[PDB]
């Protein structure tokens, strides 16, 4: 609204300013932690020679490549100058 | 997907219940998180027999009692049913 873009002009500017650093990082990091893994491990029924039953896993590269993307994304976050205030969550996701 | 939300419906109702807990707890935790930065170690100038100069510390109990309050507050957070989604930050502040 025309009245609100003036009245809130400072709150809007400061947010856009911070877009170069902490806020963009915030967004991307939240997404990385929310995703966690590329996909749930596939549950596939499998049968051996002797008639047992078992669920097995497939599509591993889909899962592993997401992990590699997340680790290199954390390395990309390690180059930000505002990393000193957010290092502690990065340690969590690093060890995880 | 429709197949997904009905298939996972058993979890969604319980996750909402979990959320009610988690939000109430989270808000309380936020207050503790906001607190930590404010405390300042006492700094004072002191002089020995031989005329050196040194800054020293006082008012220790003011600092230590806040730490005890924070640890028992974390124990109070450990009894919440929504602790399973927020355990990882509690581990940070526990070790810290």
């Amino acid at each position: 609204x025309x009245x609100x873009x003036x009245x809130x002009x400072x709150x809007x500017x400061x947010x856009x300013x911070x877009x170069x650093x902490x806020x963009x990082x915030x967004x991307x990091x939240x997404x990385x932690x929310x995703x966690x893994x590329x996909x749930x491990x596939t549950l596939i029924d499998y049968e051996d020679s002797q008639s047992r039953t078992m669920k097995l896993i497939k599509d591993w590269k889909d899962i592993v490549n997401q992990v590699g993307d997340n680790r290199c994304l954390l390395q990309s976050l390690k180059d930000s100058p505002y990393y000193k205030g957010f290092e502690d969550k990065v340690s969590i996701w690093e060890r995880k």
